[PDB]
């Protein structure tokens, strides 16, 4: 009921596992799991693994890696190659499930090799089980309130403040993903973010880019129409369009 | 040579044919041919034909018929079904030509039935075969008389012409990519969308059709004035059947 | 029928009337009636009357008189007392009826005094004669016959009584009318010809066509200050736009 | 005049008042005092009080209650019936005064009953931050030094400001003003006022945001009309 | 005097000259003069002259030639080197006079060569270079005001004429700034590009390496989509900084 | 390579220098050095010098003096006079150089008189220990956040000479003119701005992402900068 009880539940679970591998994204939840794993088991009994793949930017990978080092963890990157999977390459609605399966399977191979007793992720009370990953925060009945509370108790102040999605969301279901069109959309969103628009999606429709921006920024945005049009055309789109519905129509 | 030179060739050619059928669009050129046909041959020897189809608005057809009435011609509308042709229904790059072929075929049939010696259009100055005009024996007397756009404006008001169509319409096919199949419903979809955008105060507009995406082209100078309508345009074009409603950052042209 | 028929119908009505008095506002429709009245009957058989009153701007009254002269009419101004009628002063929903009655009554007396057979106005399709509407003219036909006649100059923005700027039941006064008229005159001088300053006591509620509101933001502060000095305590833009 | 100097001033001030009651709004200032009260005096010697009333949003109260619990304080809600006071319900120009009187009267009773030595608020009743010469630069510095990251960043005014003097406050027009401002904030405008003029809503926004706002004109109009206003207007003077 | 009186006076004057050369700008005044000359004397006895120079846009010149051809006149272009006259090149308050002097001097030479008895311009009632050349203002001799001009244009069915009263590009340079064929080319290329974006009323004021764009304030909102292209384009025309004047059009 | 590596080299350099003088401008970089000087060398072995001049704002000095005192450093202001040099008074393309020498010449006496072993400044990728320790802008923001630094000049104050064309003579009249114009624009919500001086023309540089938000202020800026002495007030289409 109290936070002190739930933290104690989490300290006891970590002591029992003795040695863990942590699925680390840089968000506040995995930051709390990793910091508690370090404080309870020590640096040499924790391995933080950050996933690098073609579906996420190298920028999020470098930031997640540097966050783990700043907490004082041994951090190890692993590269997954999600497009080896037919369900991800053709982006079926079931893609998410197979993506998680490939993710958790690699962490069990890593955890097996380093002698950990379990793989931990950051999920809270509101294919992980198929691979046997442990969600200690959810087992100790943490809610988002309890994460912020115990993060403040531990002096954690730095974490990825916006948790991303995979670039597959920029493609309609059934569209085949390639290393090129993925690079195309990610270059396009990175360029838009460089003009000062941190929240943006460049949705992919073959020869059409359909830009989603938050509606409150559209007025500030017209000064960039022509540069955005020309820049995304050089990236391979034949038309660059602004979606009148805005961000997530 | 001079303008008097070109009217004489054009008067002579009209006098020889005696009775004519005129493909009439409402533009300065077809207005000019038709007024010269009437002034040289009289009302009873000239028929103006205006084409109705789904690829143009019911509004533009009503306007072309009235201008012909105001010049004093007997005017006949004829309605085509361009989508009966696979090159038009499937919107190939030659589709313009096959459209003219079906049009000139219908006017020749009209002209044969009323006893005219030729079909006249208002043409002055890359295809799959013969010129659709030469295939039909249609004559472009303004072009045979070497009319320039200066001579058309010049001899038109030597004739006192005051009203015509300053905005040349464009077949609704242009809103569809090459290879995309046109249907009576998606044509209606694009046309309702453009009629609605125009009613909000944007006379020059295109709604390009990209399946579930509508890509609106507007003159860039109007995009600032336009944001006040983003939400209404999005929901309205959605009710017309598009899943996404988008503005092209390149603008109209 | 054809436009040539509707022009012929209109020429026939005018020849039969022989002498007419024309209610002239300066818009395209009354401009067309007046020019065709002149082209059929001549200057000496046509009288153009422009109404001046407190419910319409002095600017449109001046422009209509000069436009009537420029079309070649004998033009006569007349001044109406719309606020002498209690239904107009207290802005009741039937105020338009007593206003219209008073207008046509003044114009019938002018016509009786000058021997005209009818008062003509500019009403179109969709006891005064509306020859355009009897001939089935639409707004499309009016632009056609205006261009065929070479008419180019008229007031492109239709005037409407200043009563519409006040709620029903609000008593119109010379002061609140003057302030609403000063406020719209200033808005029009910045480049917004169709505008309304609706009067809600200490609140001015500006209606503009929505397509102009983006162009308008550069004027927010100057408009706010000027209408405040005209007597409004708050100056507001109506998010619904014009009408 | 270093920060460590004033934190020593502030903890020393807190050490004297061995038991404290903290008037807690959720802003950076009351959050700093509340964590500082807990860390210097302990949970059992600090009571955080959140006021529930009709003049502030249900959202600010829920957020102040969850944040206070997240700081690890024993939290007490208290509900003030501000409109039972004629001086507040008819919104005279003196109303602010009767409101603060009812508020601090409620917290003095809570403090007396729980054995506190004083009521603490967040001013920059004792304003220990202002006695210790804290500035907002100083508040952000020491909040981070304790690892504070969560607070309400939009400080609410009393809803009385949206009503003309002499206008009678009701549960219905309050609900209307609060619904309109919640909707405006959800489109991306955290600083906003919907002034109430009977059938007219007069929206104040910072002029610097009015350009960003044009894309929402139509939705704001339809939404505020559905909340009961007949006309929805933007004030060309902007916010204040 | 009635409008029929004033039109009759003008028909009498034109009948007397038989053969005329008309200084034609495209404005309502010269358009009325040119149409009356044609209506009274016929196409073979009227020559419309439109002046081309570096101080006016090709767009205003081409439109005046088309307006004259569309009225049914024989139209002739003539090109004036206004910068050959130092009084014009040094951009003083009297430079417009010397421009008119050079203009009417050229029109007398054209009229001499084609046998016209007079040069006609469009001046109306309310100047010195006009009288010193013996150019005649038949609208002003018949007591036409701008109200008389619009009336007879409508009775003549004239509907098309040039509404922008085109001004010489010297106004884009301060008094005393010396005009060159290169800096004029710079200012006019810049305004041609601005007008091509949908801004017919514009001024590019010249301040050495700085362009100061004046637009009507009601269009400045519409303009933001063009900031970057206008900046780069005017820089490639030679300005080092490209600016929008917050005061607007004057 | 790692952030912990770069912090360790920087503490090692400071321990070797024993006593330091830090040229303090108020930016994130010099703020980062100055707190790190305190953490390794202590208050009694670090001297913070903030330079006051005619080419910098009075506002940037108060913030630099207030930051230093807040940071808990022994802080000393020193007043220089860059316009005494003829190459800066006429603003030759070489101005920055004669200006830079005069700054570092006065700062060496502080250290020398102070007995300090080196003068430290804040340059990243006189000793520039941040650049010697291979700090980039990401590394500086990271270690500033790890150290709990929350207050610094988020808009870097630059020399007012930058607003004048080469060859233009600087005056006390036109400097104040340029400085008054930027203070007024920033008060409207534009913290990043340049008012460029072209005699009778003011040429305003803003970030392009804010130019749309800016149209509501055109008229007030125009009248205000006209009364400061500019004949024309213009916005630069290339932006800041
Ligand atoms: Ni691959
Ligand atoms: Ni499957
Ligand atoms: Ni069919
Ligand atoms: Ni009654
Ligand atoms: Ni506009
Ligand atoms: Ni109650
Ligand atoms: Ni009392
Ligand atoms: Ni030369
Ligand atoms: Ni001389
Ligand atoms: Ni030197
Ligand atoms: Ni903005």
């Amino acid at each position: 009921a109290t936070l002190a009880t739930k933290k104690a539940t989490l300290v006891a679970a970590l002591k029992d596992l003795q040695r863990v591998t942590v699925a680390f994204s840089g968000g506040i939840d995995s930051t709390l799991v990793l910091k508690m794993a370090l404080d309870v088991l020590g640096r040499d009994n924790v391995t933080a693994v950050v996933a690098n793949s073609e579906l996420f930017t190298d920028e999020e990978f470098d930031k997640a890696m540097s966050l783990a080092e700043e907490l004082g963890a041994n951090v190890q990157g692993t590269t997954l190659d999600y497009l080896s999977d037919d369900h991800i390459k053709n982006n079926t609605p079931d893609s998410w499930y197979y993506a998680k399966k490939m993710f958790y399977s690699r962490l069990n191979d890593i955890a097996a090799n380093n002698g950990s007793a379990a793989v931990l992720d950051g999920m809270i009370k509101n294919a992980r089980s198929e691979a046997g990953a442990r969600s200690l925060l959810q087992e100790a009945d943490f809610f988002k309130t309890d994460v912020r509370a115990l993060a403040q108790e531990l002096g954690l102040t730095n974490w990825n403040k916006v948790a991303s999605c995979s670039v597959s969301s920029r493609f309609p279901y059934g569209t085949t993903l390639t290393h090129d069109n993925i690079a195309q959309v990610m270059a396009a969103e990175k360029y838009l973010r460089s003009l000062g628009f941190p929240t943006v999606r460049v949705r992919f429709h073959n020869d059409i880019a359909r830009i989603e921006l938050p509606e409150a920024r559209i007025g500030d945005f017209l000064v960039f129409n022509d540069r955005v049009n020309r820049q995304l055309q050089s990236l391979g789109f034949r038309y660059v369009t602004l979606d009148l519905g805005g961000f997530r129509s």
